C-alpha cells in the first residue's frame, strides 16, 4: 500500500506538471488557438501547477508519515495554497460555462473577448486568494503533548482549529455548496442547454458556414462536458468526506481507523489526478492540443 502510493503520486507528479506545461506552450504556439475558452483552460493550468509543484509533495509526506514536518509557517501556506487551488478551478469551469452558454444559447446578450477573458481570469485569482485566507487563519500546527514540539517534529500534526462545535459545521456546509454543489449544479444544467441547443435545433434555413460552426462547436462542447464530469467525480469523494468528517462529527471512533486514512489518502490523490487527467483529456478530444503536444514531443526525441 505504502509504495503504490508513493508510484501513483509521483506519476501524478510529472504528468501533471509535463502535460499543464504543454497545455500553455501549446496555446502560446498557435495564435488561432487564443480563444476565449482556451484562455480559460490555460489559468486552470496555472493553478494545477501551483498544486502540484508546492501541496503535492507535502501531500505525500503528510499521508506516509501521517505528521507535519514543515513548521508552523508552512502550515497556514501550503493548505492555503491547496485550498486556492482549488477556488481557481471551479470559478475558471463556471466562467467558461457561462462563456458557452451566452455564447449558444443567447448569442447577442453579452460578447466574449481575449481583453476581456484576461479581465476575468484576474478577478479568479483576487477572489480565490480573498476568500481562502479564513482557511488559513483557521490552520495551526500542534504536536499531541505540545511540550514535546521543543524536541521533535514527528508528533505533531497541521490541522484545523475551531473554539467551538458550532463554527467548523457552518463553515464547512458554506463551501461545500459554494465550491461545489453550487457551480457542478449550475453548470449541468447549463451544459444540458448547451447539449440540446447542438444536437437538436435543425430550423430549416440555417447556411453552410452556420453548421461549419456546430460542428466545431459540437467537438469543443464535447470536450468541455467531459473535463466537468472528470472534476465532479475527482473531488466528489474529499467533498464529501469533509462534510461527513466536519458538519456530521463522523470518522471518529478508532475502530475504523485503518480504512478512513486509506479512504482520505486516496481522496488527496484524487484531487492531484485530477491535475494530471485535464491535459490527457485535451490530447484525445482536442484536435489541436492533440497536434500541439505532437510537435511539442518530436521536439524532445
Ligand atoms: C456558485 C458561485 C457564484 C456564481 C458564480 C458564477 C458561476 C455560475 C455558473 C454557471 C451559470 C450557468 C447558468 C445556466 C442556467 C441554465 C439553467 C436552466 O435554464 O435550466 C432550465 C430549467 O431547469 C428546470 O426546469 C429545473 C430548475 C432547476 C431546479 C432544481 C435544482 C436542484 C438543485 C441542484 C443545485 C442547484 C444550485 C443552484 C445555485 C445555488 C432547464 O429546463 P428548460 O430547458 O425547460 O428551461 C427553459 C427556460 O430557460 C425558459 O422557460
Ligand atoms: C495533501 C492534501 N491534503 C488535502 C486536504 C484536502 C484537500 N482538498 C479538499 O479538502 N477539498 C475540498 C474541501 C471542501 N470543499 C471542496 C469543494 C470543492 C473542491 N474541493 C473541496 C486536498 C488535500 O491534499
Ligand atoms: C473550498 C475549499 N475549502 C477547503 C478547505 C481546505 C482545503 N485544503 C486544505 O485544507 N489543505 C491541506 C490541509 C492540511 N495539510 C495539507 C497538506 C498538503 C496540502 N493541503 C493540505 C481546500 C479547500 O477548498
Ligand atoms: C520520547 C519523545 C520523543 C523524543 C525524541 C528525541 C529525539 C529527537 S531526534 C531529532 O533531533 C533533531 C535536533 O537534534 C530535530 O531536528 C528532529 O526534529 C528530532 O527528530
Ligand atoms: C490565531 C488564528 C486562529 C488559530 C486558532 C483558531 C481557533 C479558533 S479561531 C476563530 O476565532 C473566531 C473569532 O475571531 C471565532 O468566532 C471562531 O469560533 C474561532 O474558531
Ligand atoms: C448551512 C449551515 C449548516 C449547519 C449544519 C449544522 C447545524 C447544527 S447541528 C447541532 O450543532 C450544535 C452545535 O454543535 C449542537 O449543540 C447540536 O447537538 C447539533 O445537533
Ligand atoms: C439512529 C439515529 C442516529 C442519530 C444521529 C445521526 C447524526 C446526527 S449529527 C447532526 O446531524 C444534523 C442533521 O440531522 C447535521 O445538520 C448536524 O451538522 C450534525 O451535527
Amino acid at each position: 500500500y505504502a509504495w503504490v502510493l508513493i508510484a501513483a503520486y509521483v506519476a501524478v507528479f510529472v504528468v501533471a506538471l509535463v502535460g499543464n506545461t504543454l497545455v500553455c506552450l501549446a496555446v502560446w504556439r498557435n495564435h488561432h488557438m487564443r480563444t476565449v475558452t482556451n484562455y480559460f483552460l490555460v489559468n486552470l493550468s496555472l493553478a494545477d501547477v501551483l498544486a502540484t509543484a508546492i501541496c503535492l509533495p507535502a501531500s505525500l509526506l503528510v499521508d506516509i508519515t501521517e505528521s507535519w514536518l514543515f513548521g508552523h509557517a508552512l502550515c497556514k501556506v501550503i493548505p492555503y495554497l491547496q485550498a486556492v487551488s482549488v477556488s481557481v478551478a471551479v470559478l475558471t469551469l463556471s466562467f467558461i460555462a457561462l462563456d458557452r452558454w451566452y455564447a449558444i444559447c443567447h448569442p447577442l446578450l453579452f460578447k466574449s473577448t481575449a481583453r476581456r477573458a484576461l479581465g476575468s481570469i484576474l478577478g479568479i485569482w483576487a477572489v480565490s486568494l480573498a476568500i481562502m485566507v479564513p482557511q488559513a487563519a483557521v490552520m495551526e500546527c500542534s504536536s499531541v503533548l505540545p511540550e514535546l514540539a521543543a524536541r521533535t517534529r514527528a508528533f505533531s500534526v497541521c490541522d484545523e482549529r475551531w473554539a467551538d462545535d458550532l463554527a467548523p459545521k457552518i463553515y464547512h456546509s458554506c463551501f461545500f455548496i459554494v465550491t461545489y454543489l453550487a457551480p457542478l449544479g449550475l453548470m449541468a444544467m447549463a451544459y444540458f442547454q448547451i447539449f440540446r441547443k447542438l444536437w437538436g435545433r435543425q430550423i430549416p434555413g440555417t447556411t453552410s458556414a452556420e453548421v461549419k460552426q456546430m460542428r466545431a462547436r459540437r467537438k469543443t462542447a464535447k470536450m468541455l462536458m467531459v473535463v466537468v464530469l472528470v472534476f465532479a467525480l475527482c473531488y466528489l469523494p474529499i467533498s464529501v468526506l469533509n462534510v461527513l468528517k466536519r458538519v456530521f462529527g463522523m470518522f471518529r471512533q478508532a475502530s475504523d481507523r485503518e480504512a478512513v486514512y486509506a479512504a482520505f489518502t486516496f481522496s488527496h490523490w484524487l484531487v492531484y489526478a485530477n491535475s494530471a487527467a485535464n491535459p490527457i483529456i485535451y490530447n484525445f478530444l482536442s484536435g489541436k492540443f492533440r497536434e500541439q503536444f505532437k510537435a511539442a514531443f518530436s521536439w524532445w526525441l
